[PDB]
């Protein structure tokens, strides 16, 4: 009954507010280690403190791996993100994709897959991308042919701006952002273009309304998906939808029609 | 009967009118003690004024406690703050969280407490943000590790915006809020770490969608909470939701279905 | 039959195109007028084509007082907005409550009022009002009260921009639209303030939610109102709410229910 | 049977992705070409590349023209727009309306006219539009009457941003946008106008309100229309509304009601 004895203790509400105890205080160290002035002393306990935060985090997975098992702890996608975040950081020569794995204040996305409301809140959000990726296709295409675009029209004679595809990617980001987009970028241009407008005011209509609609799909969908996250977690099931409700209040009345016509 | 002769008096409407009437009043003496040029003369009179104001609130308070009794007035959130208001202009030497309560305007805040159709708005607005409790952390975590990365990767070279942790929180705010992100902060910042975009536009993408999804969440909640307040308020009861009336609606439905089977 | 006749004109499309062809052409050559390089024949010549389409206005809105009464005409808003437009261009020296009615291109908000679609929109803008008064109110309070306080807090030290309440409110509505406010306006303040960022970061978050929540309530009550009116205007009544549909739903169940337990 | 042959080719996923590939292939050749710093050898080699996508789009046209017949291919919108996009690029000497089709990029917007899930995204935009055709309206009429008015008002003190009708709608779509609407214009007219709020004050609460109304409008429709779409594509049909869902329930409300009353 041992590894049934340590699940209960994993599974309470005690366990997962000690753990969230630390990730504060892991957080907060780190937070503190951003001051330049520290002693040298200073510095050295706060690091000691991340140590001993770190070393409860490995006895909590290894507490998890042995009470789950290998395949049903990475059965969870939280459990190997929780994992992945703790191993990166007992491992001293390290390569990603980037540059270098220095941000150990990553480890406070932990607050997230720990505390069950929270992982909720990702959880909608990531299960709601898949059907905006049609609209977030669009803003890419859109954004590919006007930097192409842009660069060609403009490069020569606004290199640091649309020098190259790169430069123009990042300025029509700040154009459709609306920063700084006409004092700042297309009424310098106009000196030079007078027609910059043609391109930049229908680039903004566009991208605006393409990008608003990107974060309206992902916020409606996120919302209902954690909402029935939220009452399967607390009931056991979600509410079902009203088309459900009228095709089954549809299907009492087809009942009662056959009990009616022949047999009465 | 007296204290029930006063009830009628407290809620009736002329009275809602002379108190609502004192707060514009008030308001309005304080909004010219603004003015630096007035003579001392002027200045004494307008502050007899707000002496005058804030008496009419003490005999209203305090014919209130009296109406309703003392636990009874303080079981409303809304006769605690108008108490509190009021009271907290009566000490010379006080002390809160900050500095001083020298921000007598906040009196004004008397008009939403005072004005029901306005005191529904704030209790929308106030009831909604439980619900939205674990997207505003999120945020909260978003906003604390990207402070905590743009101080330990800016901090050094960009002391005045990234210096440190309170510094960096500041300015990713207004990068949030996407105010001279780009011609202020990042295109500077790009010049001696070029590579800054990578994490200043994820940053961007994440919070503008987090903080529409945190204030969508408010409005939307916060309407149908007023909507029924609204309801309640008119009729004595507000509007069923459509999944109870479609339950009543299948429960009728499994009444005549008994009442057709065995007994027909 | 010559006032029914004059009617069927009136009520015509042909007599609305003639009519919205008039107002198109007075904005044509009131947008001509405001080019300064013209010749005196030029300007001569337009202001006589000014001059033959309020003639035509005359003309119209007199056909209109006979075939409906005085009375009659005057009972819609539109065709009074329609008589004051027109009848205001016929008066030398007038006075209103600004300065002076010279801006003669407010005759195109007729298009409003001529084409009936246009007109819906604006209906369901105005009718929408009522319903977010308190938020609005809300709006007010909260600016009165932070004017008051930037006044007394900043305007010693930032007389251009806090100098007065006038100054505040002005400056105020430049934060909550978020231009420039930390650049421009938070970011000098807090030079001398280091602790502006308390009062001016509530400020914008408060302000953004309740401006937001204001333009939303105005857009999903005037798209429903506006939607309600373009189906009474094409099949002379609009769509039942669902709760009314469930109501007779429900009142047909009843029906049938009292037509099983005791007569059958 | 070699017309139904090839149509099975042209319908098929591989087709589809043959297509597909070869687009972003074109993409990725029309963008290597902004770099100007390319050998003559790189840019020739690219310019053939280019040439080879477009051929593969004449084949594929052709071979659909054939297979659908020259009647049956034109009927849809996208095969037109598919045929223009890849003719145009066949013309030397061309002429359209602006100033040169020099823009070859436009051909990666044939990657929404292939791709079905993104044909529905642009397709629900499009269908969406008459319906806030009226909003849109009243939003030109908006900015012309006050183009009109910041021409007459502030065009002699302030000729950059408002000496012409085309000055100023230009700057008034910047001050929509709220970007450098009062660092930027807006002070610096008040240092000459002290009154110019009561224009661009009002100007941004309507713009910005009635510009929100035609994006949600967009957006709320649009999500309508591509959801049934998607729905008729992967089943042959859409969810019918709750109104015809609530009708239909009505009419077998009705039928039992009769096969009770009398037959019963
Ligand atoms: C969906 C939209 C996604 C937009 C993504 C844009 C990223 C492109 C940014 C990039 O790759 N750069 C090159 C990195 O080497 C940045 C350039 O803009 C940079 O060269 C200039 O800004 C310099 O002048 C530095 O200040
Ligand atoms: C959810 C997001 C919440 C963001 C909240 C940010 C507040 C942090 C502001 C703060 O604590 N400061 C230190 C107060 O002492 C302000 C600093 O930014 C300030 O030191 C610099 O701006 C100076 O250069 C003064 O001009
Ligand atoms: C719901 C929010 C509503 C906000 C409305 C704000 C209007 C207040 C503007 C006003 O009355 N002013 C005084 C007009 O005399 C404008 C001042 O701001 C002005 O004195 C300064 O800007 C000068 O420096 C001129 O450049
Ligand atoms: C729904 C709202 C639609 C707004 C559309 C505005 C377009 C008008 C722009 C235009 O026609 N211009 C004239 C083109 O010749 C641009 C001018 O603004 C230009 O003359 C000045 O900006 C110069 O100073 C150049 O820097
Ligand atoms: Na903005
Ligand atoms: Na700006
Ligand atoms: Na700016």
């Amino acid at each position: 009954h041992m590894s049934r004895k340590i699940r209960d203790l994993i599974e309470s509400k005690r366990f997962q507010n000690v753990i969230t105890a630390i990730i504060v205080l892991n957080g907060a160290v780190l937070g503190l280690l951003t001051d330049t002035t520290l002693s040298a002393s200073s510095q050295n306990l706060l690091e000691r403190v991340d140590q001993l935060c770190l070393t409860i985090f490995i006895v909590e997975i290894s507490l998890k791996i042995y009470a789950y098992g290998v395949r049903g702890f990475f059965r969870s996608g939280w459990n190997l993100f929780d994992f992945v975040i703790v191993a990166i950081a007992l491992m001293p020569a390290q390569g990603s994709l980037s540059v270098l794995r220095t941000f150990r204040i990553f480890r406070v996305m932990r607050l997230v897959s720990v505390i069950p409301t929270m992982r909720r809140v990702v959880q909608g959000m990531l299960l709601a991308l898949p059907g905006v990726g049609s609209v977030a296709a669009l803003l890419t295409v859109v954004f590919y042919i006007a930097a192409v675009m842009a660069t060609n029209l403009y490069g020569a004679t606004f290199p640091e701006w649309f020098g190259d595809l790169s430069k123009s990617l990042y300025t029509l980001f700040q154009v459709m952002t609306l920063e700084s987009w006409s004092m700042g970028i297309v009424r310098p241009v106009m000196n030079v273009h007078p027609n910059a407008w043609v391109f930049f005011i229908p680039f903004i209509m566009l991208t605006t309304l393409t990008v608003l609609n990107l974060f309206i799909g992902i916020i409606v969908d996120a919302m209902a998906i954690t909402k029935e996250q939220e009452e399967e977690a607390k009931t056991g099931h979600h509410q079902e939808p009203i088309s459900q409700t009228l095709l089954h209040l549809g299907d009492r009345l087809d009942r009662i029609e056959k009990q009616l016509a022949q047999n009465n």
